[PDB]
């Protein structure tokens, strides 16, 4: 049922003392193969996790690309008998749901409907990431890179490259840097 399981397995996050943690994958990270499997979809990874458990592997090769290019990580194989996982979950694709009237995104004029390409120049490609790098920016200018669709009249739908920097807000919900994004979540 989960449409997740045809999707690349692109981490949306890393579970706290999670193998995943532990040997050091990211937010943004794309698994792409381990050990062997070839790693296309969540349902591949899931599929070989289990196999390569079922076998006794301990401990094999896990390959991921980060910021365009390949690393390799020593990965714990996950018991599957003692149902135990590796500690990440799906994406959360970074497009722009909502902006915060006032906020800094709303003040250089991001969208809803809004594609975050990049931030302070590194692609990202999960939502975590944009708000983990305006966290740490201390409220230093940041740099984004937008992808944004726009109506022709008669014709189909253009695309738009912008590139904006702005200046991170304390957020006195979380204590937090923020610019005043919110994903779409459907």
């Amino acid at each position: 049922v989960p449409k997740y399981l045809k999707e690349p397995v692109v981490v949306g996050y890393v579970q706290r003392d999670s193998i995943a943690q532990k040997i050091g994958i990211k937010p943004g990270d794309k698994i792409i193969k381990i050990n062997g499997y070839e790693v296309r979809t969540w349902e591949d990874l899931r599929d070989a996790l289990i196999r390569l458990s079922l076998d006794g592997v301990k401990e094999t090769t896990l390959f991921l690309e980060r910021n365009g290019e390949v690393l390799h990580l020593t990965i714990k194989v996950p018991n599957v008998q003692k149902g135990e996982e590796l500690g990440i979950a799906p994406l959360v694709k970074p497009v722009v749901g909502g902006v915060k009237k006032g906020s800094p995104a709303d003040q250089v004029g991001i969208k809803p409907g809004d594609l975050i390409l990049e931030v302070n120049g590194k692609k990202i490609n999960t939502w975590y990431e944009l708000v983990e790098e305006v966290r740490k920016s201390q409220g230093k200018a940041i740099k984004l890179k937008i992808l944004r669709g726009v109506a022709m009249p008669g014709a189909e739908d253009d695309v738009v490259m912008i590139e904006k920097e702005l200046i991170p807000a304390k957020d006195p919900k979380t204590g937090t840097y923020f610019i005043g994004l919110f994903p779409k979540t459907e």
